[PDB]
């Protein structure tokens, strides 16, 4: 999409007043998605990781590592969102469910920065997806998302704010392996 403004830039940095978060539809994710974790497992981040932990004198190649390792990992490997439905496939299984939308919250982590989830949820008796799903993609006003985070599970939204360590981390299933690294240098 079109470069970020100023603002749009300091919102996707967590530099935002509650104010300017907008509700956002289940279309801004549309379309078919990608985990990242495979690329992790065989090696391909390795690039990124260098260059995070050369620049960071604080962090070691390790600690970078270790970090994204249990951020990204998830046996999810593919998602699509197409018609108000997210299907979920895990190895050769499918799920899926017309998700209800029920509005966002605001997060702000220890650093001050801050953060919002797209919150929804699973209201049909026969779906086996997960009840509650949680989008965060460092955006808080309706736009197509670049890659998105998800927050999955069954007990409640609050257990789910409550997720800080992993986000199973999705990007658009077209883009090749050495695009989607080349996306992840930059950031
Ligand atoms: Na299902
Ligand atoms: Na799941
Ligand atoms: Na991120
Ligand atoms: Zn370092
Ligand atoms: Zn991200
Ligand atoms: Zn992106």
């Amino acid at each position: 999409g079109k470069p970020l403004t100023e603002v749009e830039q300091k919102a996707a940095n967590g530099v935002f007043d509650d104010a300017n978060v907008q509700n956002r539809t289940l279309s801004d994710w549309d379309g078919v998605w990608q985990s990242v974790y495979p690329l992790l497992q065989s090696g391909k981040l390795d690039p990124v990781f260098q260059k995070k932990a050369d620049a960071d004198k604080t962090k070691t190649f390790a600690e970078i590592k270790d970090y994204y390792h249990k951020g990204y990992a998830t046996d999810i490997e593919m998602i699509g969102i197409e018609d108000g439905i997210v299907e979920f496939h895990r190895n050769n299984e499918t799920t899926s469910c017309k998700y209800d939308y029920d509005g966002y919250k605001i997060l702000t982590y220890k650093s001050g920065k801050k953060g919002v989830r797209y919150l929804f949820e699973c209201k049909d008796p026969e779906s086996k997806a997960p009840k509650y799903i949680q989008f965060s993609d460092h955006i808080i006003a309706p736009r197509k998302s670049s890659h998105f985070h998800i927050f999955m599970g069954n007990d409640s939204q609050q257990s789910l704010l409550n997720e800080m360590e992993n986000w199973p981390t999705y990007y658009p299933y077209q883009l090749s392996s050495e695009e989607v690294v080349e996306e992840m240098m930059s950031h």
